Parts: C-alpha cells; sequence; structure tokens
C-alpha cells in the first residue's frame, strides 16, 4: 500500500485493484472546488494510481473499468490537493491518473518527494511542493516552503505529463528527462499564493543549492530561486 | 583591433588607448534613443571595450580619462545597438562597459557569438542576438534567427553582468558561470519584437539542440524554446 489515508475526515476511500494498481476515490470538494485529501502515506508505484474525479462510470487509463465517485456530489474537483500529514516521504514511481474530469493536481509533503519515472495523466497542471499547503479558516490560501530544507528529487527515468508542471520545494535535485507542456521551478524558503506568486522569502541559514542533470523537453522554463547566495547548478 | 567599424554611416569611431582597450564613440542616436552601429568586426579582448555613451568628461573603470561623446548631440542613446554587417563571428573575452549614462545593448551577429569571460559594465540589459535586426523604413522593429543554425556559445570562464541578460539564438551552448539580474533565453528560428516578444517561429529542418552545463547565478532564469522536436540538455 503506496497510499495510505489519513483516518480523519479528510482521509480519502483507497482500494487496491488487480495488478498492484492503486484507485482513490477522493473526498467530496468544497465550495472552491478543492478536493482536500490528507494522507499517512503517498507513494505510487509502477502500477499507477488511479484518482477518481468522474460523474459517470467509464474506462480508465491504468484501472479498467470504474464506477463514479459519488463523494463528488455530482461537481468534479478543479483542484485534487494531496496533502502527506505525517513524516514519511513521498515516493512517485508511476503514473498517476485523473480519471473522469481533467482537473489540476497538487502534493505536499514537508518532508521531501521523489519522483524517478513518474507521470500524470490527463491533468491539467501538476505540482509538487516540499511543503504545506495554507490555510485560513478552511479556505485554501496558498502554500509554504518556509523553515524547510528538504529536497524534491527528480531520478534519471524522469518525469512526463501533457499538462503544465510545477516543482516547489526548498531545493530540487534533478536527473532525469522532465517532459511538460511549461515548467516551473521555484526553489528556496518561500510562500507561495494558490497560483504559486511568491508573496514572502527566508534567507536560509546555510546553502539550499539546486541541480539540474538530463534535460528538459517544454517550450516554456522558468525557475526562480529566492535563497540569495545560493545557485542553480547545471 | 578586435572592433572594426562599417565603413559607411553607421561606423562609429574606434581607437585603441594603451593597453588595448577599445574605445567606440557611438553614433549619434536616432529620434527613438538607438544608436545604431554597424561594425565589419566586433571582438572585445581581455583590456575590455568602451562605449562612450557620456554628456560629460569623466573616469571610466576600463579606459580611465574619456572626455564626451561629442556625437551625442546632448542626448545619451537608450539603446546601443551593435550590429555586425559581415560573414564574421564575434569573440567576447573581456569586458564592455557603457561609459556614462547607463543604457541598454544589443550585440546582434547572425554569424555566431562567442562569449567566455566577458561581461557588461553600466548596462541595464544587456543581449547577444545570433540573427539579424530588422528594420522598417529606419525603424528598429525587432530582431530574427530565421534561417539561422549558428550558436551562440558561452565558454567556461562565463559571463558576468549585474543586469538584466537576454541570450537569443537557434542554438546556444553554455559552459560556465552565466551571473545577471535575470537571464532570458530564447532558442530556435524566431521572428522576435524589440522586447524579445516571439511574434512568428519556424520548425528546422534539423534538430536544433541546445546545451546548458556549469551553473546559473540569477534569482530569475527563463528558457524558451520554439523548436518542436528540439530539447534543452542540462
Amino acid at each position: 500500500n503506496g497510499i495510505v489515508p489519513d483516518a480523519g475526515h479528510q482521509g480519502p476511500d483507497v482500494s487496491a485493484v488487480n495488478g498492484g494498481t492503486q484507485v482513490i476515490n477522493i473526498v467530496t470538494p468544497n465550495n472552491e472546488g478543492i478536493s482536500h485529501n490528507q494522507y499517512q502515506d503517498f507513494n505510487v508505484g509502477k502500477p499507477g494510481a488511479v484518482f477518481n474525479n468522474a460523474l459517470e462510470a467509464g474506462q480508465s487509463q491504468l484501472a479498467g473499468h470504474l464506477n463514479a465517485n459519488s463523494n463528488l456530489n455530482g461537481q468534479a474537483a478543479s483542484l485534487i490537493l494531496n496533502e502527506v500529514v505525517s513524516r514519511n516521504p513521498s515516493f512517485l514511481l508511476g503514473q498517476s491518473e485523473v480519471f473522469g474530469i481533467a482537473a489540476e493536481s497538487v502534493l505536499s509533503n514537508p518532508n521531501g518527494i521523489t519522483c524517478d519515472g513518474c507521470g500524470f495523466i490527463n491533468t491539467s497542471r501538476s505540482s509538487l511542493v516540499v511543503g504545506n499547503p495554507l490555510f485560513e479558516n478552511g479556505q485554501l490560501k496558498g502554500y509554504s516552503t518556509l523553515n524547510n530544507t528538504n529536497l524534491l528529487s527528480l531520478g534519471k527515468n524522469g518525469l512526463n505529463t501533457t499538462g503544465l508542471l510545477d516543482l516547489i520545494a526548498p531545493r530540487i535535485d534533478s536527473r532525469g528527462k522532465i517532459t511538460a507542456a511549461e515548467i516551473s521551478a521555484f526553489t528556496g524558503q518561500n510562500t507561495f499564493s494558490q497560483h504559486f506568486d511568491i508573496l514572502s522569502s527566508q534567507k536560509p541559514v546555510s546553502a539550499l543549492d539546486s541541480y539540474f542533470f538530463g534535460s528538459m523537453q517544454s517550450g516554456r522554463i522558468r525557475i526562480i530561486n529566492t535563497a540569495e547566495g545560493s545557485g542553480v547548478k547545471l
């Protein structure tokens, strides 16, 4: 079980279907259209993971036939926010599919995220955030990598998506091919809006250096580092 | 003589002052504030080059005391456009200084540009364009890398400026440290506005691959590649 939901009211139902593929019946979206899911563990293996954002039954790419997600109450999520609330880092070694209505997804894990041969299907924008979401009375305000020196790692087998990609972390170490419509990498200790506008920054006590090996197959690449003194190594 | 002015009406007066440092009395700016200088050769050696954009005499960093540039007719250039009109590629191995009023500079050379330990002083924005400027009845309309497969090379000794940096070429091969306030790299076969907005693009017949080794010391990096199929290698 790569993905283990939190026991609380934001923990989605997670099941394994033959092959080891995980199916996540994401929790009911709030009024902002955000399905806020909380996890003790979030890891995707080679068999992949399917997030059920479907209003009607159909064929998924990774898990075959699935019924609709009745949690949706007739309205699909605009954003699937996957928040790790434990101390466990995340490893993504396979494809994450949004089944049903295309949506944005965010994985937040302040303990670290590693993507090695991972990818995203039917996801308009995928963000990996080594940090925490920011909430104000239940409403999503943005994200934080403050007080954090952990790593977003991208392995030799790379990352693929046909949609937009955001890479947000105190530091990034990438060793493979990143394929995306657009790539946005924001490094350092920062607070962000919901749209990853940088709102504030800390200077780390020690250097937070990022490294990009390999390649980027994308028509538009942006790298923003706010750690004064720290560099981007290629 | 690294820098050799064109014989025509856009050729500036170029002199060498002791040490081998070149001093360029740039031509009178037009009504858009552009000093359009044309060259048979444009190369900067270790002693550097000083572009005289001064309304009053003073001390230059690279060439010591200089008098004002009387060509200016009381108004300094906003943009110093340095256009190579021959077949000769450019090598920049030293610092280019704007003496006097800070200005933007552009070097256009469709035959190729190599920067190895080069830099820019008192230059708010420096652009290196492996392509040609576009004119309409004397007015600068933008730039073109169409029908061009030549290289912008950045060597192991890198490039430094305290200002903005644009790198525009069919392909880029960088092997050193690029230090700038912001770095913008636009690759492929493109037409550009004066502000390097991409207006149109060609698909090259063969791959135009760019390579970035080394590092980038800059808070904001953008890489835009329009060559569909071609990649950015790190």
